[PDB]
């Protein structure tokens, strides 16, 4: 039954228009978000609500386990539209604890198409096999990998020529890593923010055009 969603929508739009009749009209003229959110599709991690933003504030990409790949035009086109056209000032890479995509990459079941999508998280589980091994429970291993994943994705975003070229032309842009607790509603900073070319390892730095 989808009628509740349509009924909800009418109520919501109507309510907003009563408080500010021009709300949507004004918003529709130009798109000017300061932030891009890159997060998981997980239904429990809705971008705007978690950081108290309004329609218009947050350009959003969500995919399984918030994975960023330099050959994926889907995520990359969102990044590029955000950085080049909208000139967002911040990219918020937000993973979450208890991520099922991350959990899947730690185990050995085939889930189908998603198996290949999660490869890079599986790579992370392998390079940190010794670290993860020294954690007693599965829940801890999942959650630590969730964090490691976010930090890796922050690196991946910051290494894109999209981001580096923004910096090259003097555009101000920071890439942040955060993690959301589905258990407590808390959006936490992993404090791995990258804001300039000088923070990249030499092997990843790209010269200007
Ligand atoms: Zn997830």
């Amino acid at each position: 039954a989808l009628q509740q969603l349509f009924e909800n929508n009418v109520r919501w739009a109507e309510a907003i228009k009563q408080e500010d009749p021009d709300f949507f009209a004004k918003l529709a003229r130009q798109q000017t978000p300061e932030y891009l959110w890159i997060g998981c599709s997980d239904a429990r991690v809705p971008a705007n609500e978690i950081v108290g933003m309004l329609p218009g504030d947050l350009f959003v990409h969500r995919n399984v386990a918030n994975v960023v790949l330099h050959t994926d035009l889907n995520c990359l086109s969102v990044i590029q539209f955000a950085v080049d056209v909208l000139k967002v000032k911040h990219i918020l890479v937000t993973g979450h604890y208890g991520c099922g995509g991350v959990r899947a990459s730690l185990h050995n079941d085939q889930l189908g198409l998603i198996d290949g999508w999660l490869r890079s998280i599986r790579d992370l589980a392998y390079e940190y096999r010794e670290h993860l091994e020294q954690l007693p429970t599965e829940e801890e291993r999942v959650d630590r990998l969730c964090e490691l994943n976010v930090i890796q994705q922050v690196a991946n975003v910051s290494h894109t020529s999209i981001v580096q070229n923004a910096w090259h032309r003097g555009q101000s842009l920071s890439v942040h890593g955060c993690i959301y607790g589905i258990k407590d509603g808390l959006w936490k900073n992993l404090n791995v923010t990258v804001s300039g070319l000088d923070q990249l390892p030499p092997q990843y730095r790209l010269s200007p055009l």
